[PDB]
């Protein structure tokens, strides 16, 4: 399902209800540096999906309004892509709104409905509002930049999906730690207290037959200590087996799990590198393990700036770090796919021909999915399908559609 129609009201800038239509399925573009109903459009959308509620309403609600309602409607044409119990409705409207002391109801297609039916409404097309998937923030690209190379590699253990050899590994682990206790409880019993309890006892009796009194049951106390080593010694052989047989299993499973994580590897350098070279032309990258250490040790970002390759992230302009992190996100989104992406103000250090790149990747290499991109400066995206730009006009933000190619 895609966004076709946002509609706020009373909700911080947009104090009057306010209808946002014809929503594009695959590029839309919001700006509006001044002001704020840009970033609360962004805000609204965020708030029905569930990312002091009173503070949201138009002021707080100290004047004049006192409740908040924001709808998304969403296009359910595509039946394969249709939450699942939903497949009748050929659209799906989610509704949240805000009281007085910040209570929240939501309604779905206009009837009442429970927060958990609405979140487990989003999560069944991948829209995992706990973990988002399908937010792309400025933060985002910051915190890219600043990753080691431990935390680039398990970004992409992530998307390997290695959590499932090590949940494996990691129970293995726990019964090896048993099983090499085993052997000192063993070796303890044995060495520390049959042992010497046995050729004590064999002592005795060797004192008795020499040429008085032996304990009689001295025959049975013999064979019972022998018997019972006998079956520690066999005790010891097996275990070790058992820590054995984990062994293997474990090194089949690093095998597995670094097999997988080369193929996953391989797949985000292929699309790191062209994505790049779209957004940044006659340059390129790749992520490489950092010199000297191994795929297990991290990966590492580098860069060849035209011809120059450099040596670190930070010898990269402004905008070449942005192109560069955005271009690792997007390359990761095929491992956790979403029907909705939205981009929020990654543009404060491009040009306008860098938005224009970002705009023709997503008409293309992501078409399928749909794209709601916040700018941040104005005359950015611009060939977005559909521009809504957002003005203030006589106490309430106020929004102008657009279609580029009229």
């Amino acid at each position: 399902m895609r966004v076709t129609e946002l509609i706020i009201d009373g909700f911080k800038s947009y104090a009057v209800r306010t209808v946002i239509t014809g929503w594009d399925e695959s590029f839309n573009a919001v700006t509006g540096l001044n002001g704020s109903g840009k970033s609360n459009i962004l805000d609204a959308i965020c708030f029905v999906l569930g990312i002091n509620l009173q503070d949201l309403i138009y002021k707080r609600g100290q004047a004049g309004v006192t409740k908040a309602s924001v709808t998304i409607v969403f296009d359910n044409r595509d039946k394969k892509r249709s939450p699942i119990g939903f497949e009748e409705y050929a659209t799906i409207s989610v509704t949240r709104q805000i009281v007085l002391g910040g209570t929240t109801k939501y309604l779905i297609n206009g009837h009442r409905a429970q927060q958990q039916t609405v979140q487990n409404l989003f999560q069944s097309v991948q829209l995992n509002i706990n973990n988002p998937n399908f937010l792309i923030m400025q933060g985002r690209i910051t915190k890219v930049l600043n990753m080691k190379p431990a935390e680039i590699l398990a970004m992409i253990e992530e998307a390997a999906g290695t959590r499932m050899f090590e949940d494996r590994k990691e129970k293995a682990l726990k019964t090896m730690a048993k099983k090499d206790l085993k052997l000192q409880e063993i070796t303890e019993l044995l060495a520390d207290e049959i042992e010497p309890k046995l050729e004590k006892l064999r002592q005795e009796k060797r004192a008795f037959l020499d040429f008085k009194k032996i304990n009689p049951k001295v025959m049975n106390m013999i064979d019972s200590v022998e018997k019972k080593e006998m079956s520690l010694k066999h005790m010891m052989k097996t275990v070790l087996k058992d820590k054995h047989k984990i062994e293997e299993t474990i090194a089949t499973l690093d095998e597995y799990k670094r097999k997988a994580l080369q193929e996953t590897w391989e797949k985000v350098n292929g699309d790191f590198g062209q994505i790049f070279n779209e957004l940044l032309p006659g340059s390129f990258a790749k992520l490489e393990p950092p010199e000297g250490k191994d795929l297990t040790d991290g990966l590492e970002v580098k860069v060849r700036l035209g011809k120059v390759w450099k040596q670190s992230l930070t010898e990269l302009s402004g905008g070449q770090r942005s192109l560069i992190a955005l271009s690792l996100i997007m390359a990761l989104l095929q491992f956790k796919p979403a029907p909705m992406y939205i981009l929020d103000e990654v543009d404060a250090a491009l040009d306008l021909s860098h938005t224009q790149n970002i705009g023709r990747l997503i008409k293309t290499r992501f078409k399928g999915s749909q794209f709601i991109v916040v700018s941040l400066k104005d005359g950015m995206f611009q060939n977005a399908n559909r521009i809504f730009r957002v003005r203030f006009s006589e106490g309430t933000s106020v929004v102008q559609a657009l279609t580029p190619a009229d």
